[PDB]
Protein backbone atom coordinates (compact mmCIF):
# COMPACT_ATOMS: atom_id res chain seq x y z
CA UNK A 1 0.00 0.00 0.00
CA UNK A 2 1.21 3.43 -1.08
CA UNK A 3 0.78 6.63 0.86
CA UNK A 4 2.77 8.97 -1.41
CA UNK A 5 3.37 9.92 -5.01
CA UNK A 6 5.97 12.27 -6.45
CA UNK A 7 5.72 13.83 -9.91
CA UNK A 8 7.33 16.80 -11.62
CA UNK A 9 5.68 19.12 -14.10
CA UNK A 10 6.94 18.75 -17.72
CA UNK A 11 9.55 21.31 -18.80
CA UNK A 12 9.04 23.18 -22.07
CA UNK A 13 12.39 21.91 -23.26
CA UNK A 14 10.51 18.60 -23.17
CA UNK A 15 10.45 18.60 -26.97
CA UNK A 16 14.19 17.98 -26.76
CA UNK A 17 13.84 14.90 -24.57
CA UNK A 18 15.94 11.75 -25.04
CA UNK A 19 13.99 9.81 -27.64
CA UNK A 20 15.28 6.86 -29.63
CA UNK A 21 12.50 6.61 -32.17
CA UNK A 22 11.07 8.52 -35.09
CA UNK A 23 7.71 8.83 -33.33
CA UNK A 24 8.06 12.56 -33.75
CA UNK A 25 8.63 15.33 -31.23
CA UNK A 26 6.22 15.75 -28.30
CA UNK A 27 3.79 18.71 -28.15
CA UNK A 28 4.36 20.59 -24.87
CA UNK A 29 0.83 21.96 -24.99
CA UNK A 30 -0.57 18.44 -25.36
CA UNK A 31 1.94 16.82 -23.00
CA UNK A 32 1.19 19.34 -20.25
CA UNK A 33 -2.46 18.30 -20.54
CA UNK A 34 -1.79 14.60 -20.38
CA UNK A 35 0.33 15.14 -17.27
CA UNK A 36 -2.55 16.99 -15.63
CA UNK A 37 -4.98 14.24 -16.49
CA UNK A 38 -2.35 11.91 -15.06
CA UNK A 39 -2.25 13.73 -11.75
CA UNK A 40 -6.02 13.92 -11.49
CA UNK A 41 -6.03 10.19 -11.97
CA UNK A 42 -3.74 9.75 -8.98
CA UNK A 43 -5.82 12.16 -6.93
CA UNK A 44 -8.29 9.29 -6.75
CA UNK A 45 -5.84 6.62 -5.55
CA UNK A 46 -5.85 7.51 -1.84
CA UNK A 47 -2.35 8.93 -1.93
CA UNK A 48 -1.09 12.41 -1.38
CA UNK A 49 0.80 14.01 -4.21
CA UNK A 50 4.00 15.98 -4.02
CA UNK A 51 4.05 17.70 -7.41
CA UNK A 52 7.42 19.25 -8.18
CA UNK A 53 7.90 22.36 -10.42
CA UNK A 54 9.29 22.20 -13.97
CA UNK A 55 13.00 22.70 -14.47
CA UNK A 56 13.84 23.71 -18.05
CA UNK A 57 17.43 22.54 -17.67
CA UNK A 58 16.25 18.91 -17.83
CA UNK A 59 13.82 17.94 -20.60
CA UNK A 60 13.27 14.44 -19.18
CA UNK A 61 13.00 15.56 -15.54
CA UNK A 62 9.26 14.88 -15.79
CA UNK A 63 10.36 11.24 -15.55
CA UNK A 64 11.09 11.32 -11.81
CA UNK A 65 10.87 7.51 -11.79
CA UNK A 66 14.48 7.16 -12.91
CA UNK A 67 16.39 9.61 -10.62
CA UNK A 68 15.46 7.72 -7.42
CA UNK A 69 14.39 4.36 -5.97
CA UNK A 70 11.97 4.58 -3.05
CA UNK A 71 11.74 1.56 -0.83
CA UNK A 72 9.94 0.83 2.42
CA UNK A 73 13.19 1.15 4.36
CA UNK A 74 15.09 3.85 2.45
CA UNK A 75 15.56 5.77 -0.76
CA UNK A 76 18.49 5.50 -3.12
CA UNK A 77 19.42 8.54 -5.18
CA UNK A 78 20.49 6.88 -8.42
CA UNK A 79 23.02 7.99 -11.00
CA UNK A 80 21.58 8.43 -14.53
CA UNK A 81 23.59 6.75 -17.24
CA UNK A 82 22.54 9.53 -19.60
CA UNK A 83 24.52 12.61 -18.50
CA UNK A 84 21.97 15.14 -19.68
CA UNK A 85 19.87 13.65 -16.87
CA UNK A 86 22.46 13.04 -14.12
CA UNK A 87 21.74 16.43 -12.55
CA UNK A 88 18.10 15.51 -11.92
CA UNK A 89 19.16 13.69 -8.78
CA UNK A 90 20.21 16.97 -7.15
CA UNK A 91 16.99 18.86 -7.72
CA UNK A 92 14.93 16.11 -6.10
CA UNK A 93 17.08 15.10 -3.13
CA UNK A 94 15.46 17.75 -0.97
CA UNK A 95 12.05 16.14 -1.41
CA UNK A 96 13.63 12.77 -0.78
CA UNK A 97 15.18 14.03 2.43
CA UNK A 98 11.81 15.25 3.72
CA UNK A 99 10.40 11.72 3.28
CA UNK A 100 13.42 9.62 4.19
CA UNK A 101 15.13 11.68 6.92
CA UNK A 102 18.52 10.15 7.70
CA UNK A 103 17.72 7.19 5.47
CA UNK A 104 18.99 8.38 2.08
CA UNK A 105 21.55 6.45 -0.02
CA UNK A 106 23.21 7.27 -3.36
CA UNK A 107 25.07 5.67 -6.24
CA UNK A 108 28.70 6.77 -6.73
CA UNK A 109 30.69 6.78 -9.96
CA UNK A 110 31.57 5.02 -12.14
CA UNK A 111 28.49 2.83 -11.69
CA UNK A 112 25.15 4.12 -12.99
CA UNK A 113 21.50 3.34 -12.32
CA UNK A 114 18.05 4.47 -13.42
CA UNK A 115 15.16 3.25 -11.27
CA UNK A 116 13.28 2.64 -14.49
CA UNK A 117 15.28 -0.58 -14.81
CA UNK A 118 14.00 -1.74 -11.42
CA UNK A 119 10.76 -3.60 -10.65
CA UNK A 120 9.65 -3.85 -7.05
CA UNK A 121 8.18 -7.18 -6.02
CA UNK A 122 7.57 -7.34 -2.31
CA UNK A 123 10.96 -6.59 -0.78
CA UNK A 124 12.80 -7.80 -3.83
CA UNK A 125 13.91 -5.60 -6.71
CA UNK A 126 14.82 -6.93 -10.12
CA UNK A 127 17.48 -4.80 -11.73
CA UNK A 128 17.69 -5.22 -15.48
CA UNK A 129 21.01 -4.17 -17.01
CA UNK A 130 20.86 -1.58 -19.77
CA UNK A 131 22.85 1.23 -21.33
CA UNK A 132 21.57 3.39 -18.47
CA UNK A 133 22.21 0.87 -15.68
CA UNK A 134 25.68 -0.66 -15.81
CA UNK A 135 27.09 -3.61 -13.84
CA UNK A 136 28.84 -1.50 -11.20
CA UNK A 137 25.72 0.59 -10.62
CA UNK A 138 23.43 -2.40 -10.13
CA UNK A 139 26.03 -3.95 -7.84
CA UNK A 140 26.10 -0.96 -5.47
CA UNK A 141 22.31 -1.00 -5.58
CA UNK A 142 21.94 -4.59 -4.43
CA UNK A 143 24.66 -3.70 -1.95
CA UNK A 144 22.47 -0.95 -0.49
CA UNK A 145 19.24 -2.94 -0.67
CA UNK A 146 20.99 -5.68 1.25
CA UNK A 147 22.31 -3.22 3.82
CA UNK A 148 18.75 -2.24 4.78
CA UNK A 149 17.50 -5.82 5.00
CA UNK A 150 16.33 -5.95 1.36
CA UNK A 151 17.11 -8.07 -1.72
CA UNK A 152 17.56 -7.55 -5.45
CA UNK A 153 18.50 -9.89 -8.30
CA UNK A 154 19.66 -8.89 -11.80
CA UNK A 155 17.94 -9.52 -15.12
CA UNK A 156 19.52 -9.67 -18.59
CA UNK A 157 18.13 -7.49 -21.37
CA UNK A 158 18.00 -8.72 -24.99
CA UNK A 159 15.64 -6.40 -26.86
CA UNK A 160 13.98 -3.85 -24.52
CA UNK A 161 15.83 -0.64 -23.62
CA UNK A 162 14.73 -0.70 -19.98
CA UNK A 163 13.43 -3.25 -17.51
CA UNK A 164 9.87 -1.99 -16.83
CA UNK A 165 9.34 -1.38 -20.55
CA UNK A 166 7.88 -4.82 -21.09
CA UNK A 167 7.04 -5.63 -17.49
CA UNK A 168 4.75 -4.44 -14.76
CA UNK A 169 4.14 -5.98 -11.36
CA UNK A 170 0.51 -5.35 -10.46
CA UNK A 171 0.78 -7.05 -7.08
CA UNK A 172 -0.97 -10.27 -6.15
CA UNK A 173 1.66 -12.21 -8.10
CA UNK A 174 0.42 -10.62 -11.31
CA UNK A 175 2.94 -9.67 -13.92
CA UNK A 176 2.52 -7.94 -17.25
CA UNK A 177 4.98 -9.26 -19.77
CA UNK A 178 5.67 -8.30 -23.37
CA UNK A 179 8.26 -9.34 -25.96
CA UNK A 180 11.00 -11.57 -24.59
CA UNK A 181 10.06 -11.35 -20.89
CA UNK A 182 7.00 -13.58 -21.40
CA UNK A 183 9.11 -16.73 -20.97
CA UNK A 184 12.06 -15.35 -19.00
CA UNK A 185 12.88 -18.01 -16.35
CA UNK A 186 13.00 -15.59 -13.40
CA UNK A 187 9.27 -14.90 -13.59
CA UNK A 188 7.65 -18.29 -14.00
CA UNK A 189 6.10 -18.32 -10.53
CA UNK A 190 4.11 -15.23 -11.47
CA UNK A 191 0.73 -15.08 -13.13
CA UNK A 192 2.30 -13.80 -16.33
CA UNK A 193 -0.16 -11.78 -18.37
CA UNK A 194 0.88 -11.61 -22.00
CA UNK A 195 0.75 -8.32 -23.85
CA UNK A 196 0.25 -8.65 -27.64
CA UNK A 197 2.83 -7.02 -29.96
CA UNK A 198 0.80 -4.03 -31.22
CA UNK A 199 0.02 -3.26 -27.55
CA UNK A 200 3.50 -3.80 -26.02
CA UNK A 201 3.54 -0.16 -24.79
CA UNK A 202 0.74 -0.98 -22.35
CA UNK A 203 3.23 -3.32 -20.69
CA UNK A 204 4.14 -0.24 -18.68
CA UNK A 205 1.31 0.33 -16.22
CA UNK A 206 1.35 1.11 -12.55
CA UNK A 207 -0.44 -0.45 -9.61
CA UNK A 208 -1.56 2.12 -7.10
CA UNK A 209 -3.51 1.01 -4.06
CA UNK A 210 -5.57 -1.51 -6.03
CA UNK A 211 -6.24 0.91 -8.87
CA UNK A 212 -4.20 0.38 -12.02
CA UNK A 213 -3.25 3.25 -14.27
CA UNK A 214 -2.47 2.54 -17.91
CA UNK A 215 -2.05 4.38 -21.23
CA UNK A 216 -5.21 5.03 -23.21
CA UNK A 217 -5.78 3.07 -26.40
CA UNK A 218 -4.72 -0.46 -25.43
CA UNK A 219 -8.07 -2.34 -25.07
CA UNK A 220 -6.94 -5.94 -25.23
CA UNK A 221 -4.36 -5.35 -22.48
CA UNK A 222 -6.83 -3.09 -20.75
CA UNK A 223 -9.40 -5.86 -20.75
CA UNK A 224 -7.16 -8.45 -19.12
CA UNK A 225 -6.46 -5.97 -16.32
CA UNK A 226 -10.10 -5.16 -15.57
CA UNK A 227 -10.38 -8.92 -15.81
CA UNK A 228 -8.36 -9.37 -12.60
CA UNK A 229 -10.78 -6.94 -10.95
CA UNK A 230 -8.55 -3.88 -10.75
CA UNK A 231 -10.29 -0.53 -10.95
CA UNK A 232 -8.53 0.27 -14.25
CA UNK A 233 -7.87 3.92 -15.16
CA UNK A 234 -6.85 4.96 -18.66
CA UNK A 235 -4.69 8.03 -19.31
CA UNK A 236 -3.44 9.05 -22.73
CA UNK A 237 0.33 9.51 -22.59
CA UNK A 238 1.04 9.37 -26.35
CA UNK A 239 3.27 12.44 -26.08
CA UNK A 240 5.53 10.70 -23.56
CA UNK A 241 5.56 7.60 -25.70
CA UNK A 242 7.40 9.79 -28.21
CA UNK A 243 10.34 9.76 -25.85
CA UNK A 244 10.02 6.26 -24.39
CA UNK A 245 8.03 7.49 -21.42
CA UNK A 246 4.97 6.11 -19.71
CA UNK A 247 2.89 6.01 -16.53
CA UNK A 248 5.52 4.29 -14.43
CA UNK A 249 8.23 6.72 -15.51
CA UNK A 250 6.23 9.79 -14.47
CA UNK A 251 6.13 9.15 -10.73
CA UNK A 252 7.66 7.75 -7.57
CA UNK A 253 5.36 5.60 -5.46
CA UNK A 254 5.95 4.63 -1.83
Amino acid sequence: MFKHIIARTPARSLVDGLTSSHLGKPDYAKALEQHNAYIRALQTCDVDITLLPPDERFPDSVFVEDPVLCTSRCAIITRPGAESRRGETEIIEETVQRFYPGKVERIEAPGTVEAGDIMMVGDHFYIGESARTNAEGARQMIAILEKHGLSGSVVRLEKVLGLKTGLAYLEHNNLLAAGEFVSKPEFQDFNIIEIPEEESYAANCIWVNERVIMPAGYPRTREKIARLGYRVIEVDTSEYRKIDGGVSCMSLRF
